[PDB]
């Protein structure tokens, strides 16, 4: 009864709060690309995550390029499937317009406006939905002030015409690490959060201090993607540094989604090769990363 209990989420003094104004922290999993590992996104696997891991949020990672939505728009129906399951399971859900190689969110802004118009029209009267309008803006030529903020200022109005106050997570520069620039030039909408993403393979002490700087400007931060691996999503599992970030996020009441729910042979993948796509995973079907993430959510 997560959604029944906390209901409408909003931002108050830079903090995510429930409909009674109490601080709330969401912890869950992100899918991998829906064009590749969509079979792991379904009511049964999400229910298993809710019941056995304790998740209270699920992130649907709809890549735009890399064979995603722009090339084959059918993947938007898998996002709808995930939203409907979240509604049925009474958990929160993030709709992620998962830009990456298409590094400037303006490249597909017309399609983004059409997609968010459709999703907000369909689901704008449910409290479960969180819109993430540009996963990871990246590149030296893509800045908050010149590219990202103006993009958000075109897409947010589209959403707001159908859904006036569900949370919107807006990506930041340098693969959603540059929360410092965003916090110094914040968007006007009162229910916006800025995305901050990390990988435990990178020594993170300055990045933690940067998140703190942003929080100190009154900006709300959602860690909508993080991994136990290196920044490529592979290269080793770094559980000591991941624990430091877990403790940091708890102290700052930061919500998060781990990357990712797939059996792909890479360190950040939570599942091993024989894991059933509909859940019920034994200890051996979880990777070293999945075992750790499951423990962190169960402990919460
Ligand atoms: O340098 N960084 O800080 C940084 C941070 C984040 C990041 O990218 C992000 O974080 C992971 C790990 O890099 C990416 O997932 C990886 O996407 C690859 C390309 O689709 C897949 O082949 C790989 O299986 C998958 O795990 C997510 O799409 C992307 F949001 C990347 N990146 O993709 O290069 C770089």
């Amino acid at each position: 009864s997560v959604v029944e209990e906390h209901g409408q989420l909003s931002i108050s003094n830079g903090e995510l709060v429930n409909e009674r104004g109490e601080q709330v922290q969401l912890k869950g999993m992100s899918s991998h690309g829906l064009q590749w590992y969509g079979q792991f996104v379904n009511y049964e696997s999400m229910k298993w995550l809710r019941d056995d891991w304790g998740i209270n949020v699920f992130r649907a990672a709809m890549y735009t390029s890399s064979g995603g939505y722009i090339d084959d728009p059918s993947v938007k129906e898998k996002v709808k499937e995930a939203v409907e399951a979240a509604i049925d399971l009474d958990i929160y859900v993030i709709i992620d317009w998962h830009i990456l190689s298409d590094n400037d969110p303006n490249i597909y802004k017309e399609e983004a406006k059409d997609f968010f118009d459709e999703m907000s029209e369909l689901y704008g009267d449910y409290p479960n939905v969180i819109y993430e309008i540009a996963n990871e803006p990246n590149g030296s030529d893509v800045t908050w002030g010149n590219q990202i903020k103006p993009y958000a200022e075109e897409v947010i109005p589209i959403i707001r015409n159908n859904d006036p106050n569900n949370i919107i997570i807006v990506g930041t520069g340098t693969w959603s690490q540059d929360v410092h620039h965003a916090a110094d030039n914040q968007l006007a909408d009162p229910n916006v959060m800025y995305a901050f993403h990390f990988y435990a393979g990178t020594h993170g002490q300055n990045l933690r201090d940067q998140v703190d700087y942003a929080l100190d400007q009154g900006a709300a931060i959602f860690v909508s993607e993080w991994g136990t691996s290196a920044a490529t999503g592979d290269g080793g599992v770094f559980l000591d540094e991941a624990q430091v970030w877990i403790d940091f996020m708890d102290e700052r009441n930061l919500s998060w989604a781990n990357w990712s729910l797939t059996h792909k042979d890479e360190s950040s993948a939570a599942l091993m090769p024989g894991a059933n796509p509909t859940g019920g995973w034994t200890e051996a079907e979880l990777s070293p990363s999945g075992t750790f993430v499951r423990e962190k959510i169960r402990e919460s």
